[PDB]
């Protein structure tokens, strides 16, 4: 897949990207001289943990176009912007590795954090690699970088070999943490990037990110390997955390630069815990929102109290016996059959384990749209639209343009497994229906 | 309700009709000078016995139009034809009483028995009431009928009184078999028919039905009251049975002409054992019709043998533990999941005792249709049309204009109780989908 | 006239209805086994008293269709709903007799009282005729109703005879309160209803209306004959009033079930007084709204207190000397001439007796729209629209789309008797004007 | 080239495919973890033998998209279906290797053999690799497959190395049958497939194909290497042939799993003979189709009998002295000169041995078209379009949009070597012209 | 980037090309069995010297389509022609 980010002479500039899984979007930005595929150990974990994983290849690398223009962090950040806007990403997590951490800082800084929930910096460039008078903590003098450029131009192929040596601490990690075959794959990936991009990339490494850092608005994670030979933890991560004290901060003991592979575990575990926390917070934000809409349909009283408590308990993850829950609901006096169906639907959707329970007749009867073909027709039309939604608000918004009868039938369609949508979209649907019903009262 | 059968000057000629119940269609054709409502004792029984009851008022009677044209058996039979064609009646039973028995003979004779399963003749005109040289068994001379016409023209109102006397054997049956109020209703009904039709009707009574009788193709019942003062059993039923030996033949001991009321249980009984049999016979045919379609989908082999046997047993009312049946189906090797869903659907529909078994996931998954909104859209459109169908054939026919994918999804809609339809229409749907699938192989 | 309420097989289900007179709509719902025409003595009185009279024939009765489906109070109430919605009845009075009282309760209960101003129950079924353990006050055991069904099925015609006996207390009332001819008409009406409906109706009589009663929102009248042999006053009306204490309650001394005819007088007089009260209550409800709008234009102070008091007094019906009122207004200091005109207008409109007072110059001058032809043009356009309005809110709504100058001129047009509108519409106009003026301040 | 088969989040799912040569379509379905390019030794032979070669890359492999969804044989078969339908393949041969043999079975089974002439299974999965109680011949227990998944997830790169070892029997075949460079290419191809697909693929390997096998309708070839370490010939090919006795069956003595390269010869020779048989049958079908069109032009009689016989003999490869044939045709009485030209044209096209016979004046005169430039203009326009056609049907279809005169002239152009087209396209042209002429009669 | 040069059966024949720099256009045509990318040492110099650098992959090589047709110098020259005309290269 490609996203077009610009034009070079007669040709367009296209970025290779991938888009996997469902749930909260997590955008992974690779390092030099690798591609989106270098995140494969992290992607698998994120996919299993229930996230939507977006990767792309920076211009001049992997399967992206190979122009001889736009090798600078403003362009790279503009490239990223185009991706985010193209996909209409909301509430996204930005994760950068090495070079990728430059995109994260510069994008946040210039474009702001409207689409962005959290950021993560792994094996960071920050805050300013260039060793100057005003930048004493800088890792190297200008002459040093000039050297790398000269080396890549001389023989990039041979260059990649010595680079992956230090990149991976192969003298320590080969045959242990990293296989010879894994290293071979990395060299192949690098050799496949553009000749011009290879030599131009190292000039972007001493970009001064010092004025970008105060702009970091959202929760951040800083993660570095203490055995990093490529980006000395002392000139990077450690001075970066001083500049951003607020950042959550993780040192990986004796981990090299290429810690994504060698220490995937320690990497995935830190990332996943933070992401899990964020996910729990999102559930509280989505679960509490859902709960208020759901409760708005129930008449005030002690029963409304019991229901609220049950909602909260299932939402908080107490795995409930759905069978027992559904029977209780079914046998509740005063509750409208329609309201029972809506709650029935919500509980089966949120309960951790359905335990192979057959769908319930009382719910099916409640959410059948009166068996009216016109309602059903509209319910199918709504479903078509909901299939294209990925967010709670987008889902809820389009649902509100439909009548309560069509909405209830649509819910039935999903309940009966005649159609399928993501949980968050299903939530939006149920909440639109609840809003419509409550509003009628 | 009305059916238009023709035109008289500036006005159309409309027949009043009613259409009650579900199942095998039974068409009741009333006698002089009454209406479709005179069958009320028979209609109730047929409705309880599980038949579709059609009644209509002959032109000039009850609530039908009162033209001064078309008082002859070819027109009356053409009128009947229009009704049968208008309603698209298939596999119909035609029951005539008195005058109505003229319609039955003349229609069968001229138009044939394509829509007609069986016929019944109650208090028959047949074979030829006119006493001539060539017709010695005739009940009366021409001068006798000329007399009735003259009597009706003189005072039809007064005439009805003496007519219902002999019609009902009131000297025997009043305060016993028939109430004074029931007789009052009959007079009111007659007084409400057209003046012209009243005097014109008796001229149609000595119609020669002798050449119509050999045309009677289908099983027939002949039923007459031995105390019939209006149509002497000796000049009618008894010589009629000689002409049609094959007819099933029932004499009602001491029953008058108006035996529908006085001996409702008599004729009704000798009829139910007829209508009920027809319904069972129709099920046997319709049953094999469903089974053949259903089996056409299954690959030949021992499994196909087991299934057929199970179908037959459930159809014969013998097999009945649905939970055991469904588990067996579910666990069958070689059977396509789709074919399992279709059979699953059929068994739950035909089994008498569904009990309290929840709908099955394996069937739901098989019928739902992959969740394509276009497919679902068409299934909903079909459902809208099926909702208006009442027959197996009409249902099956419209279903055949839809793709197998849309058909399976439609079956899922019904299975999931998202829409509802009559069993016979559901059968038509299933059979269309089986036909489509089989035809693709 | 007919309203279609549904479909039975190939035929639609149509209700026969009539729509007479002008004014507040009063909907009469007949009893078993009669029709809308049974209300003829009441209809005449209501027509003379100045009401719009709506009658209809319940499905299976009188001139309505005679299906073999939908014989239950939810369907009957749904039938009624269709009628009310079809005619767009607003501010309607629902009057039920016997069976009809079941419609009134069930409709109010399920559909609510948005279109409904008041209800009346005559010879009521309520609250629950079935004698059970939990219903001790029940009039009869289940076996008793089973009996009636059996009796109707046996000979409905003969059945009607004994039924009207007790229905009318003929042993008391024949040749006295009710003529033999009036009774003959009733039997004819019953004999004309559908056979199936006749036997099916008695099964609906022990419907439990106990949960419907708390839903009765609007002013109610309960009326019963103490000589009621059909619905014992002790198991019905008397326990019903306990359940609805708020109901206005009238016992007709020694009146039978069929009190609509035998005691039409006592019936009409109670009905008419209650009906008269309902309109007054509506007027009272409208007056406080008007007062708030009217007061919003007056500056706060002691004068505003005097005016409010005067408004309240005229509104409460203290017939005031308009001449004295108008002179007081005229001579008030501080009050704007325009405000004086508006109050002048309101007082002449609301005051019981104008006493042949000539219109006032001070008001005419105040409400002349400055003699501006453009204002007058718009005032005439508004008037055209107001002529089509019948409600306070509709009137007020369209008036708000006009400027204060055009509104004042429109008021002048009405004040000068150059045009005419209903009082409630006039109220809406004055309130829109007041709102506009107040809003400018 | 790509075919889109679905959607994953914001991205579509595209399959990389190639489409080479002309003639009967042969579809090659690759094995794990390779791509369509792995068939290169077979493709070259098929191209030389005169077939149309279609290859594609399974989702997650080679140059196809790399989703994290749809890794199962129903999806894989649906993917294949989309390809076949997209290209409108008729009379196709499906050849699967290893994993690819799963597609062949599942497609045939579910979608049927309407487009499919023959199938071939090379190094097959069939019938069911999973060793169970009910599947004793199964090659391994579930725990064994669980192991492979775990191994790929651990380091797929390193994994490929040991895999190709046994895949190719490198301990036997390296430096002999397979070069080190050929193996290097294979590893590179595998390393290029998607990370997720690599780990997900092995879960599809123990798919139960036992119910698919009875569905195999068309002639089949089963081919296996007896030295197969990857798919033991004893748990696969040998038990598969028992299940499909009818299959033509070839054991490659001491051939490994990767027999496509190591034993390309033995592979190509078996394939080509089987294909030649199928191709001959296809040619016969085409001849019958061509023959029927050709005969439709000839008047019924003994001459029509002779011609048909001659056609059949030339088509069967038996008749061959063109000079004798053409003279016979030339001297036939009754035959239209135009019909003689068409037959003349057909015989020179189908006869194998044209030898050194000059084109015939009688044919030239018959086809040329009277020399009308308008006619010639249209013939040239048609020729332009036919030059782009490669199929009989496509050719025949465009030809039918031209007049019989323009069609005959076009045939003359080709006959005179003024333009050139493939035999199958020439057949289509002839048949269109025959159809047009016959249709005019 | 691609330029379509023809059709093979159901598929088009597309040439992979690149278009870098500004100034006088210089078109580099690679050798067997390599691709446009083999010119990388020359391209860098030309780019620095101020030329517009055009490279493409001959049919059957690098990232171009891989037909089984058109392997001859008239076709190869026609392929080149299509590129030059497509880009409207002057001078």
């Amino acid at each position: 897949p490609f996203i077009t980010v610009g034009q070079e002479n007669s040709t367009s500039i296209d970025l290779y990207y991938e888009d996997h899984g469902t749930g909260t979007p997590v955008v992974l930005i690779h390092g030099f001289p690798l591609s989106g595929h270098s995140w494969e150990r992290q992607s698998a974990a994120l996919l299993d943990a229930g996230a939507r994983v977006i990767t792309y290849d920076r211009r001049g690398f992997g399967q992206s176009s190979q122009p001889t223009t736009g090798y600078d962090y403003d362009t790279f950040a503009a490239d990223l912007n185009t991706v985010l806007e193209t996909l209409d990403l909301q509430d996204a997590v930005l994760v950068g590795f090495s070079m990728g951490t430059g995109e994260v800082a510069r994008y946040v800084s210039s474009y702001g954090t409207a689409r962005i929930a959290a950021v993560a910096f792994l094996a960071s460039l920050e805050p300013f690699l260039l060793k100057t008078d005003d930048n004493p903590d800088g890792a190297a003098p200008q002459e040093f970088f000039d050297g790398i450029v000269a080396a890549v131009k001389a023989d990039r192929y041979a260059f990649y070999t010595g680079f992956f040596n230090d990149f991976y601490n192969l003298d320590e990690n080969l045959g242990t943490r990293i296989s010879e075959e894994a290293v071979r794959n990395s060299w192949n990936t690098a050799a496949s990037g553009g000749f011009f991009a290879a030599a131009a990339a190292p000039t972007t490494w001493y970009t001064d990110f010092r004025a970008d850092i105060p702009r970091i608005d959202v929760p951040a994670l800083i993660l570095h390997g203490t055995g990093d030979r490529t980006l000395p933890i002392e000139n990077t991560a450690r001075v970066f955390h001083k500049a951003l004290p607020s950042a959550e901060y993780v040192e990986v003991e004796g981990a090299p630069h290429g810690l994504l592979w060698t220490h995937a575990e320690e990497v995935n575990t830190a990332l996943l815990a933070f992401l899990a926390k964020a996910q729990e917070a999102q559930k509280q934000k989505l679960l509490t929102e859902v709960e208020t809409y759901v409760l708005s349909i129930i008449p005030s009283g002690p029963l409304k109290a019991e229901i609220a408590q049950r909602l909260e308990d299932v939402f908080a993850g107490k795995n409930t016996d759905l069978e027992v829950l559904m029977e209780w609901l079914k046998t509740r006096p005063i509750l409208s059959p329609l309201t029972k169906g809506i709650l029935g639907f919500v509980f089966t959707l949120t309960v951790p384990s359905e335990r192979g329970l057959q769908r319930r007749r009382f719910v099916q009867n409640a959410l059948n749209g009166n068996g009216d073909p016109n309602n059903m027709d509209k319910a199918v039309k709504l479903y078509r639209k909901l299939k294209r939604e990925i967010t709670f608000h987008g889902a809820k918004e389009i649902s509100l343009s439909y009548s309560a009868g069509a909405l209830a039938s649509c819910m039935g369609l999903i309940y009966n497994r005649m159609g399928a949508v993501t949980t968050e979209v299903a939530f939006g649907l149920v909440c639109a229906t609840c809003e419509q019903i409550a509003d009628s009262q």
